[PDB]
């Protein structure tokens, strides 16, 4: 219902610092032109799930899920390439609307006939086990430290209890720091001196072994469940990456090699999805920080891996092309040069502009 007009002093008081009610945001008039055009309007809901928004996505809700989850602003800032953009990208802090989508996971123990929900808890630390206090990973936003209190939905055990993770991290940190996979029940009994703890936790891998970054690409990632004092380190779980890699590069294939853990396969469902989305600015698809300097062959032409590469390394192509000038080895040079780097950045670029 309509009422009179009080946007500003509550805007200000929200804020608590000196703003107006339009400098925070110029309206982007060109920008929001082409977005009310393609985007603002109701396409991009209407191929959120279905024929349209309202009466389509209450029944998903109603069956399995809601499309509620993974925030459209991460998309929205994708595409609508604003224009009040930091020099802050790469290094000092991200920009901290990374989200991996944690479509499915539980806690089920198997042995027992009625399964347990527990929801995820976000339990972070280091490599040496830094506290991590509400300073670090909350502050974006994301406060699922406490989340708890699993009530199952009326007919289905199976689905996760994934929510928004939003966190603030710096490019130290991310190097250093590490989270795991927690997962304590809380019971309808008030005391937790209980037995009914978290049996086993899995750590994430922030950036590759070779270099990469966090990647887009679909890799579930399982736990492994054990002794606690196992686990109360860093240094098990840092030889032991967990991942899809290992199971066959490593010649893991016998599920029998961990001498006490335990995959989720044929465990539990723990289909954890990570998905670095566009919004990300540290994805990697060829590992560039060879290229600079220990680049072994020019295996990036034909493998380029022709994806976007938005800059945010602030000259990676032009030096390593004015390095590979220097070299001076034959035409191969120029012509791969040449035709990848100002290909990709004549077909990015241009719509960067």
């Amino acid at each position: 219902q309509q009422i009179a007009m009080e946007t500003y002093i509550r805007q200000r008081q929200l804020i608590m610092s000196p703003l107006i009610t339009s400098h925070v945001i110029g309206e982007n008039e060109p920008l929001t032109s082409v977005l009310n055009k393609v985007i603002a309007a109701k396409e991009v809901n209407h191929k959120g799930q279905g024929l349209w928004v309202s009466l389509k996505l209450l029944p998903g809700d109603l069956t399995q899920v809601q499309k509620n989850f993974s925030h459209l602003v991460d998309r929205s800032t994708a595409i609508a390439r604003k224009m009040g953009f930091p020099e802050i990208i790469l290094p000092g802090d991200v920009r901290n609307d990374i989200y991996v989508t944690l479509i499915h996971g539980e806690f089920d123990k198997g042995k027992k006939k009625t399964p347990k929900n527990v929801e995820v808890t976000m339990s972070v630390h280091d490599e040496e086990g830094k506290l991590l206090e509400k300073a670090i990973h909350p502050g974006a936003g994301y406060e699922g430290i406490s989340e708890y209190k699993s009530v199952v939905y009326y007919q289905v055990k199976q689905p996760c209890w994934y929510e928004t993770v939003k966190v603030s991290i710096a490019i130290e940190e991310v190097t250093r720091c590490h989270i795991r996979f927690t997962f304590r029940h809380r019971s309808s009994q008030e005391t937790r001196d209980k037995s009914e703890r978290a049996f086993g936790v899995a750590f994430v891998k922030l950036m590759n072994p070779d270099g990469t970054t966090l990647q887009d690409g679909r890799h579930d990632l399982v736990v492994y469940k054990g002794d606690n004092k196992k686990m109360e380190d860093a240094k098990f779980y840092l030889t032991l990456p967990g991942t899809k890699m290992e199971m066959e590069e490593k010649e893991l294939q016998a599920s029998k090699n961990l001498v006490t853990f335990t995959p989720s396969k044929d465990s539990t469902k723990d289909s954890f999805q990570i998905a670095t989305l566009i919004c990300s600015t540290k994805l990697t698809q060829n590992v560039d920080l060879l290229g600079l300097l220990n680049w072994r062959s020019n295996s990036q032409n034909i493998k380029h891996n022709l994806k976007k590469l938005m800059e945010v390394d602030g000259g990676e192509i032009v030096k390593f092309l004015q390095d590979t000038l220097d070299a001076l080895f034959n035409i191969m040079m120029e012509m791969s040069d040449s035709e990848t780097y100002d290909f990709l950045v004549f077909d990015a670029l241009v719509f960067i502009i």
